[PDB]
C-alpha cells in the first residue's frame, strides 16, 4: 500500500535481474554482452533477425555492447545496423539513455569516436527515474553525456564531446547546468581540475550571467550550491575568483573579497541565510572560511551584539514587571467556609472577581496592561513568521508564554477561577526564555546548547525506561501499603500520589519512607531495597555518567555550535531592524572605482 | 580425585621429561638427536641392535631424526631398516603419528622425498590426544599428512603429497576435512592462499557436495565454519564464490549474491542462527559483512518491526489490564480487632475470600481472567523451548512473571492469606519486561544492554564489599542504640531493621538519624563519622565512577551490540510466525533463469 517505500527497490531488484534474463535467451543479446564477434557476424546476415529488438530495460544490442564495454562486438552492430545508434532506452526506469552515454560513464572507450562518427546525439537526455538525484540512487550524473563525462573525471572526452558540439549550458529536470553537477560529486578533488575545464571553454561573447553566475530552478548559483551542500573543497576554489591582492609587502598580503553574493544584498537569500536555513551538518564548515568568519564576527562585533544585549535588557526588565504583577494579584480571603472534605483541604483564599478599588490595584494596573501589551507585540512579529515562511526552540517557548499572557487576561475579565495554571506555566516560560540571550556570550552560550542535546538526547531515552521503573514499582508500593493505615507512612495513599512520590524516590528528592514506631509490610523492606539498587543507583548514576560521556564527544561540536547561533542572529536582527539603523558590511566601491558592490578587505601574515 | 584437572598436564610434562631421559641412556637415540654419522653407522651394523625399540613416547629411531630435522642420520636408519618407515609412534598422547607426519611439519625437509620415497603410508591418522582439539593443546592441524602440509603453509610439500596419493576428502574424529581445518588456523592470510589451492586439486567427476559443500560431524559445511568461528578474512574470501556482478557502470556496479547459507531455508540451521546462538565475540563482526548487514537490515525494516511494535503493543495494553485487576482487588476491612502487639499494627483490610457479588467485580474478572490465559500462552511458548533445547535475561523474566500470576490465582482460588507477595513480584517483573521492547529502537536499544553490563557487571562486584561495610556499620550500629530508647531515633531497634537503615544510609535514600533534643551515645557520632566517609563519600562515588569509566571503554562494543539484538529478534520472530505471513528475504530465481535459490543484489559506488 503506502507503508512500503522498498516496494520500488524490490521492483528494480526483480528489473536487473529479468534484464539479464532476457539477455541469455535471445541470441544476439547474449552475443553481444559476451564478445562472440565470430557468432556475431552469423546472427546479423539473416534475412528477418531483429536488431532492433529490446531487453527488459529496452537495451538494444548496441546498449549491451556498450555496457559491457565490448568495443569489437559494438562496431558490428554499428557496421549492419546504423540506424541502432540513434536509439535510446524506453523503460521508466532508465528512460532516454542513449549508447554514448553509456560509452561515456564507463571512464573510457575508443567507442565514443566511434559513436560520433555515426553522428551520434550530443544533447540526449536521460530522463529516467535512475537519473534524478535521490538517497536511493547512488550516482547523480545529470542527463547530458558531457555532464556524465565531467562527473567521471575524463579530460579527454570533455573535450572531445564540446568539439563535436555539446552545449555547455545544458540544464537538467533540477535546472543544473554542468558547473552544478560538478559541486555534488562525492570526489571533491578532482571536481576542481574539472571546474576550471568547463569554464576554458565557455568564451561566450553572448555573456549575461557568464556560465557560473546562472541559477538552478531554486535560485542557486554554483557558488551558493557550494555553500548549501557543504563543499568546503568547491568553495576556497570557487572564492578564488572573488579576492584579489591588493598589494603584497613581504610576509603581509592585503585581499579584497568580492561579498556580493555572501552579505544579504537585497530580497534575495544570500549565503548566510542559506548555510542557516539547510539541513547539513557539514555546510556548517563554510563559517570558518576566510570571508565568512570575518564578515560574520565584523557585524557581531560591531552591530549585532548591541543590538543584542539591548533586547536582553529590555526583555529581561519587561519580565520583572510580569512577576511582580503575579506577586501582587488580587487576592481576597475565604468565604465558603471550607464544607470540602474537611482536613484535606487548606486552600484560603479563592482571589477576587472586579476589586480593582485601591491605589495599590492601579499601580499593578498598569504594570499588569504593559505584560498585556508586551505579549501581544510578540504575536505580531512571530506569527507572522510561522505563517509566511512555510511551517517549518525559542520560538515555541515565547508564542507559548505570549499564549498563556492572554489566557490569563481572558479569565482576569470573564473572572474565570483557575487562574493559577496560566500564570505558572508563564512565570516558567517566560523566564526560561531569558536564556536565549545566553548566546551573546560566549561564556554561557554553548551551556544552552548542551541543555539541549540533553533533554532531546540523553534524558529523551532515559524517559521512556524510567517510566518502565516508576510504573512497576509505584504499583507495587501502592499494593503493598493499600491495606494499611495512610495517616502514617501516607507516601502512597491514591494511585496518583504513589506515581510521584515514586518519581520523587527515583531522584532521591524526597526522603524515603520509614516509620520507625509501626512495624511497616515486610514486603515494603524488600522492594524498597530492589527499587534503591535499581533507580536510585544504579539507573540514576547511569544517566549522569551518560551525560558525562557525552561532552567530550561532543566537545568539539558543541563548541563550534555557537558561532552558528551567532550567525543565525545576526542574520535575524538584520532583517528585522530596518536600513535605517544597522549599516551595511564591508566598504561600498562606487567611490573608489571597483564598481557598485561591496567589498571586505583582510591583511595577514603568510610566514 | 576429580578436582585436579592440571594432573594431565602435570602428566604430559613429566612425560617430556622421560622422553628426553630414554634418548640420553640408549647409544642410538641419542646418536639420531644429534647427527653423529660416523657414530651411527657403527652402532647399527651389530648382531643384535634394537632399531625398533622405542622412547617415552613410542618414537623409533627414525622419528628422533625426523623431530630434531637430521636429514643425513635419517638416511641412515631407512637404508639398514626400510620396515622403520611404516612404524608409528603407539604411545596415548601420539597415537599413530608415523615419521611422515613429523617431516612435514617442520615446515620443509627433503626427507618427505625420502620418505614417499620408500612408500610412507599417506593415509596415516594421527590419532592422539595430542593432536585433538582443546584449549590444552596449541594447535588443531588434522590426522593426515597433508592436513598438517596445508597448516604449515607449505606449498611444495601439499602439492607433492597429493601426487603420491593423498586423498582431498579425508576427515578427522571431528569430521572436519581439509578444507575446515584451514579455517580455525591462527594465520588467516596464508589459509586463504591454501583455501584456493586444495580447491584447485579437487576436479572432482563424482562432484556430489563438491568439496566445500561436505559437512562436519556437526553439520558445518566450511562457510558456515568461518561464520561460527569468527573467521572475518576467510568469510570474505568463502563470499566470492558465491557473488557475481551482472553489470557495472562506470563507478557503480551491481552484485547478486547467492544467500543459500545465510537465510533460513528450511529445518537446517541457518548462518544466522548460528552467529547468535554461539559463544565467541568476534563471531559477531560477520554481521557487518556486505551480504549479512543488508539482509539483516532488509528482514528487520520491511517485516522484522511491525511484528514487533505489534508484539510491543499488545503486551503494554495485555499490562494495563494486569496493573488494574491489581489496584481494584477485592479487600474487606478488618475484622479481628488488632489485639496484636498494638501500635505496632497498622494492617486492617485483610482482602476477601468468597465475595464477588458486585458488577465491578465482574468487570474485574473479565480483566483478571484475561491476565491468566495471557499467563497461560506465555508458559506453552516458552516452556516448550527450555525443555526442547537442551537447558542452555528477558527469558526468565517473562517465565517469573507468568509463574507468579499462576501462584496468585491459586491464592485466589483456595482463599490463601498473603496475596500482596506474588502480585508484588509480577507488578515489577512484568513492568520491567517492557524494556524488552526497547530492542526495536536504536536510540533505547543500547541503553537496555548497559543496564545487563551493570547489574552483572560493575555492581555485582560492589555487591560484595558494600555488604562488608553495611554488615559491620550495622552490626556497629545497633550495639551502640542497643542501651537505647528506640522511642526516640529507632533506627536501629532490632537486627533486621538495623540492617535495612545502614543500607538506606549508605545510599543516603534516608535522612540521617538524629534528634537533637536528646543526647545521643557519644560512640555514635564517632561510628557515623566514619560511616558518612568511606561509605556515602569514599565507596558510592567509587561505584559511580566506575559506571562512567565503563561507557567510553564498551562505547563501541555496546553500539555494535545493538545490531545483535536486532539480529536474534528477527531470528526468533521468523521461527515462531508461519510461513504464510513474513515472506522471504530476496528474489526467486526461477522465473529468471538462475535455479532454485534465491539472491539478493545491492549496488554501491566503488569510486
Ligand atoms: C528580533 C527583533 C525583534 C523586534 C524588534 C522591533 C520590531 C521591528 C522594528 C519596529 C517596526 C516599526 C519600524 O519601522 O521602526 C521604525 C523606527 C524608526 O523611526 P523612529 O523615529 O522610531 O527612530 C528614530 C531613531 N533614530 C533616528 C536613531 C533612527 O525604528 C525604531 O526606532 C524601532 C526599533 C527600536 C528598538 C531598537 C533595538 C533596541
Ligand atoms: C531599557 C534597556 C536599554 C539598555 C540598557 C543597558 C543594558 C545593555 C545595553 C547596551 C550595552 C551592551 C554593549 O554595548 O556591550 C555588550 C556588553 C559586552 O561588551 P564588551 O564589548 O566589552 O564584551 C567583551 C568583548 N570581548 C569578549 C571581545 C572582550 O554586554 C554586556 O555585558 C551587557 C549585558 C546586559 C544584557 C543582559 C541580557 C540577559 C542575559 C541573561 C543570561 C541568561
Ligand atoms: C521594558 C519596559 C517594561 C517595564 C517598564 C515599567 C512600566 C511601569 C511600571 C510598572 C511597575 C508595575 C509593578 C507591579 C507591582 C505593583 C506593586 C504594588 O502594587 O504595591 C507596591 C508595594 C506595596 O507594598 P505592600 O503591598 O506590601 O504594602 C505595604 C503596607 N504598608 C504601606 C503599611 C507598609 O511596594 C513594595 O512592596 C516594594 C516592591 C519591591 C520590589 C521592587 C524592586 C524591583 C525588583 C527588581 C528590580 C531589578 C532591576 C533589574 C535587575
Ligand atoms: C513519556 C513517558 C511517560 C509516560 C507516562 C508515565 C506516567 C503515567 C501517567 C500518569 C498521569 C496521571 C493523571 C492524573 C489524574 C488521572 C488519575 C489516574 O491516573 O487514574 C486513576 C485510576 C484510579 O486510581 P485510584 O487510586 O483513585 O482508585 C483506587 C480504587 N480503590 C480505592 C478501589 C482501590 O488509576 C489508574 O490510573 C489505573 C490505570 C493504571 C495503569 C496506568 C498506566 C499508564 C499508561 C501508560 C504507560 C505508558 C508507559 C510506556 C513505557
Ligand atoms: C515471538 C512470537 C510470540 C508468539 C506469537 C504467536 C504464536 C505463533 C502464531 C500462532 C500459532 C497458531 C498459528 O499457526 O497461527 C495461524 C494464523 C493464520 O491463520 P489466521 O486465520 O488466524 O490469520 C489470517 C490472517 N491473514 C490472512 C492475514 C494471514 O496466524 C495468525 O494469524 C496468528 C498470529 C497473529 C499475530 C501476528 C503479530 C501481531
Ligand atoms: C492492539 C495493538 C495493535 C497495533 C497497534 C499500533 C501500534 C504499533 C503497530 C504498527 C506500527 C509500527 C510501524 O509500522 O512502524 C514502526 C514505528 C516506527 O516507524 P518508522 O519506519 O517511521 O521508524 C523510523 C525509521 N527510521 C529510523 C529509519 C527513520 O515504531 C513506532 O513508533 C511504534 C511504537 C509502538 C510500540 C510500543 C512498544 C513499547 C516500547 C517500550 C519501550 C520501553
Ligand atoms: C491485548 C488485549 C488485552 C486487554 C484487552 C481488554 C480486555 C477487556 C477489558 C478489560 C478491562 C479490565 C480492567 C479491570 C479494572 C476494572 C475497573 C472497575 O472495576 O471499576 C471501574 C472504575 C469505577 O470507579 P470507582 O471504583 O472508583 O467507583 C466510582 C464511584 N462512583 C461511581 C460513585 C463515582 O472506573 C474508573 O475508576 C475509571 C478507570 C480509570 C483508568 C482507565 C483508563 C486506562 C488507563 C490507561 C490507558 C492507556 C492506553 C495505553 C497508553
Ligand atoms: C549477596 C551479598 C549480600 C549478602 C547478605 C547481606 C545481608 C544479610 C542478610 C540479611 C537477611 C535478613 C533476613 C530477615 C529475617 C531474618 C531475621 C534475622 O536476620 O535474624 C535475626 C537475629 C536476631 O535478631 P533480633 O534483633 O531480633 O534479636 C536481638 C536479641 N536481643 C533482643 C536479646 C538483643 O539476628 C541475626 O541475624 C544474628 C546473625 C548476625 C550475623 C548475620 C550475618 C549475615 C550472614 C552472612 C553475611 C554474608 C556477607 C558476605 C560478604
Ligand atoms: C510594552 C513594552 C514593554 C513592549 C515590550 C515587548 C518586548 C519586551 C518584546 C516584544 C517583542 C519581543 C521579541 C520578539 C522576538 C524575539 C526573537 C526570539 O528569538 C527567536 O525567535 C528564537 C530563535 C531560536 O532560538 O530558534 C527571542 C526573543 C525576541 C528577541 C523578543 C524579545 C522581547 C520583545 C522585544
Ligand atoms: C522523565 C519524565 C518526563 C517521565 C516521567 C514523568 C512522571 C514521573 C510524572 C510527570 C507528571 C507527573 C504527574 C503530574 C500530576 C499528577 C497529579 C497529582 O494530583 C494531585 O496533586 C492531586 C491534588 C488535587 O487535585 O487537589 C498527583 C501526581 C501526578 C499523578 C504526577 C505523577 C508523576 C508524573 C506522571
Ligand atoms: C547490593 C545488594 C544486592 C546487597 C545488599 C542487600 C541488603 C543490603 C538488603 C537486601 C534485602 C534486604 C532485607 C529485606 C528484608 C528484610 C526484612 C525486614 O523486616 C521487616 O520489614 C519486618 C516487618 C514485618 O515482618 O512485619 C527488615 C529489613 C530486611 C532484613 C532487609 C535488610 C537489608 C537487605 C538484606
Ligand atoms: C488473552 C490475550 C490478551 C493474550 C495475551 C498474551 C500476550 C500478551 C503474550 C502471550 C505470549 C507472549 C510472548 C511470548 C514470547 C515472547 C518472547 C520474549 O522474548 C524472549 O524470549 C527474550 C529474549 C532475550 O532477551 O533473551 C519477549 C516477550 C514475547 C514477545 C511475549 C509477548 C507477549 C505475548 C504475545
Ligand atoms: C534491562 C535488564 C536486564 C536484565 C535484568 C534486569 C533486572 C530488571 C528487574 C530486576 N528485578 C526487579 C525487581 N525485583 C524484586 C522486586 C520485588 C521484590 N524483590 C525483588 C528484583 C530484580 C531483575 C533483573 C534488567
Ligand atoms: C580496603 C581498605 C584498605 C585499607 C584501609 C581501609 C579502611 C577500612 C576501615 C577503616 N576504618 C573503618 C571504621 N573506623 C572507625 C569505626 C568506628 C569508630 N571510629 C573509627 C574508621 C576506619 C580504616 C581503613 C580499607
Ligand atoms: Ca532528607
Amino acid at each position: 500500500w503506502f507503508q512500503r517505500r522498498e516496494s520500488w527497490a524490490q521492483s528494480r531488484d526483480e528489473q536487473n535481474l529479468l534484464q539479464q534474463k532476457r539477455i541469455w535467451e535471445s541470441p544476439l543479446l547474449l552475443a553481444a554482452k559476451d564478445n562472440d564477434v565470430q557468432a556475431l557476424n552469423k546472427l546479423l546476415k539473416y534475412e528477418d533477425c531483429k536488431v532492433h529488438q529490446r531487453g527488459a530495460m529496452g537495451e538494444t544490442a548496441l546498449h549491451i555492447a556498450a555496457l559491457y564495454d565490448n568495443l569489437e562486438a559494438a562496431m558490428v552492430l554499428m557496421e549492419a545496423a546504423p540506424e541502432l545508434v540513434f536509439e535510446p532506452m524506453t523503460s521508466e526506469l532508465y528512460e532516454g539513455q542513449t549508447a554514448l552515454h553509456i560509452a561515456v560513464v564507463n571512464q573510457n572507450m575508443n567507442l565514443v569516436r566511434a559513436l560520433l562518427a555515426r553522428r551520434a546525439s550530443v544533447s540526449a537526455r536521460a530522463t529516467g527515474t535512475a537519473f534524478r538525484r535521490s538517497p536511493c540512487n547512488l550516482i547523480y550524473f545529470g542527463e547530458h553525456p558531457l555532464s556524465f563525462a565531467a562527473c567521471v573525471n575524463s579530460e579527454e572526452i570533455v573535450r572531445l564531446l564540446i568539439e563535436h558540439g555539446a552545449d555547455i549550458r545544458a540544464q537538467d529536470s533540477l535546472g543544473n547546468t554542468v558547473l552544478h553537477i560538478l559541486i555534488l560529486q562525492p570526489n571533491k578533488t578532482f571536481a576542481c581540475q574539472m571546474y576550471n575545464l568547463l569554464l576554458s571553454y565557455d568564451r561566450h561573447g553572448d555573456h549575461l550571467q557568464p556560465l557560473d553566475l546562472v541559477p538552478n530552478h531554486q535560485g542557486l548559483t554554483p557558488f551558493k550550491l557550494a555553500g548549501v551542500e557543504g563543499n568546503t573543497v568547491m568553495f576556497q576554489h570557487l572564492m578564488q575568483k572573488r579576492k584579489h591582492t591588493q598589494w603584497t609587502y613581504g610576509p603581509l598580503t592585503s585581499t579584497l573579497y568580492d561579498l556580493t553574493e555572501i552579505d544579504s544584498s537585497g530580497d534575495e537569500q544570500s549565503l548566510l541565510e542559506l548555510i542557516i536555513t539547510t539541513k547539513k551538518r557539514e555546510a556548517r564548515q563554510i563559517l570558518d572560511q576566510t570571508p565568512v568568519k570575518e564578515l560574520v564576527s565584523l557585524k557581531w562585533k560591531r552591530y549585532g551584539r548591541p543590538y543584542f544585549c539591548m533586547l536582553g535588557a529590555i526583555y529581561l526588565l519587561y519580565i520583572i514587571c510580569f512577576t511582580m504583577c503575579c506577586i501582587y494579584r488580587p487576592l481576597k480571603p475565604r468565604t465558603n467556609n471550607r464544607t470540602s472534605p474537611r482536613d484535606n483541604t487548606l486552600l484560603q483564599q479563592k482571589l477576587l472577581q472586579e476589586a480593582y478599588m485601591t491605589p495599590k490595584d492601579d499601580i499593578r494596573l498598569v504594570g499588569e496592561l504593559v505584560t498585556v501589551i508586551g505579549a501581544i507585540i510578540i504575536l505580531l512579529v512571530e506569527v507572522p513568521d510561522i505563517f509566511r515562511m512555510g511551517v517549518t526552540p525559542f520560538h515555541v517557548l515565547i508564542i507559548t508564554y505570549a499564549f498563556m499572557v492572554l489566557v490569563t487576561m481572558v479569565m482576569r475579565l470573564i473572572s474565570a477561577s483557575g487562574e493559577v495554571v496560566p500564570m505558572s506555566f508563564a512565570l516558567v516560560l517566560g523566564w526560561c526564555n531569558v536564556m536565549y540571550f545566553a548566546r551573546g556570550f560566549q561564556m554561557l552560550g554553548p551551556f544552552t546548547i548542551m541543555i539541549q542535546k540533553m533533554i532531546f538526547g540523553d534524558l529523551m531515552r532515559f524517559c521512556w525506561l524510567m517510566a518502565v521503573v516508576i510504573l512497576g514499582f509505584a504499583s507495587a508500593f501502592y499494593i503493598i501499603f493499600q491495606t494499611e493505615d495512610p495517616e502514617e507512612l501516607g507516601h502512597f495513599y491514591d494511585y496518583p500520589m504513589a506515581l510521584f512520590s515514586t518519581f520523587e524516590l527515583f531522584l532521591t528528592i524526597i526522603d524515603g519512607p520509614a516509620n520507625y514506631n509501626v512495624d511497616l509490610p515486610f514486603m515494603y523492606s524488600i522492594t524498597y531495597a530492589a527499587f534503591a539498587i535499581i533507580a536510585t543507583l544504579l539507573m540514576l548514576n547511569l544517566l549522569i555518567a551518560m551525560m558525562g560521556d557525552t561532552h567530550w564527544r561532543v566537545a568539539h561540536e558543541r563548541d563550534e555550535l555557537w558561532r552558528a547561533q551567532i550567525v543565525a542572529t545576526t542574520v535575524m536582527l538584520e532583517r528585522k531592524l530596518p536600513r535605517c539603523l544597522w549599516p551595511r558590511s564591508g566598504i561600498c566601491g562606487r567611490e573608489y572605482g571597483l564598481g557598485d558592490r561591496w567589498f571586505l578587505r583582510v591583511e595577514d601574515r603568510q610566514d
